[PDB]
């Protein structure tokens, strides 16, 4: 079963989405947006609640696929507290580049996700001995959904500066903890 941490970010995700369909898209971001005004600078959840919210079925579905299967392995083998800090890093850093390069009207766990993959393909490479691994399979897949949001494939237009961003967090995780 998924571990806590796995289980109420999915939630989490799920809670907003509706809420989305109910109050509309542009009213969840007014409270769960990164800081939009000087005034809102000392709100902290901001700086993390981005991920929280999904514009688009698919992408919410794919998100929180990986993040249930990837999310619930590193939860299950390398500990709770260990998900929740890729989480937050990742999260805060795909954001911060985000905002940078578009503005701060955006969304969505796919820097998170990002991380994740990085994290557990380079860390089983580096420690086999750790339990977790990104078997064969996944890594195609994973490269085919990488190459879909690179490439702007499927009638997608997203920003690619903070995909960079959450595989660099993963990868730098992966890289302390195999040492
Ligand atoms: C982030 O949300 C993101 C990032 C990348 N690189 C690709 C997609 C997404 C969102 C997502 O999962 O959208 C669905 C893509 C998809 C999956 C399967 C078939 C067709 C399209
Ligand atoms: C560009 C010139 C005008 C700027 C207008 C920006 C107003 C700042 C909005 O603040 C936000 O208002 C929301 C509802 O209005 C609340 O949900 C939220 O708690 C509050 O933080
Ligand atoms: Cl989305």
């Amino acid at each position: 079963r998924a571990g806590p941490v796995t289980w109420v970010m999915m939630i989490a995700c799920v809670v907003v989405f509706i809420a989305m369909q109910i109050l509309g898209d542009q009213e969840v971001m007014l409270w769960l947006a990164w800081p939009f005004d000087p005034t809102l600078k000392f709100e902290f959840w901001r700086y993390f609640t981005h991920a929280l919210m999904h514009f688009s079925l698919m992408h919410i579905l794919f998100n929180l696929l990986w993040w249930w299967y990837l999310g619930g392995a590193v939860e299950k083998r390398l500990g709770s507290g260990k998900l929740i800090v890729i989480t937050l890093i990742s999260a805060l850093l795909s954001g911060y580049v985000q905002q940078k390069f578009s503005g701060p009207w955006f969304g969505g766990l796919s820097g998170v996700v990002y991380a994740l993959m990085g994290y557990v393909w380079l860390r089983g490479e580096r420690d086999p001995q750790s339990g977790i691994y990104l078997q064969r399979g996944l890594i195609i897949f994973a490269l085919i959904w990488i190459v879909a949001g690179w490439f702007d494939l499927f009638g997608m237009s997203m920003a690619n500066g903070a995909h960079i961003a959450g595989l660099a967090v993963g990868l730098a995780m992966a890289f302390v903890d195999s040492l």
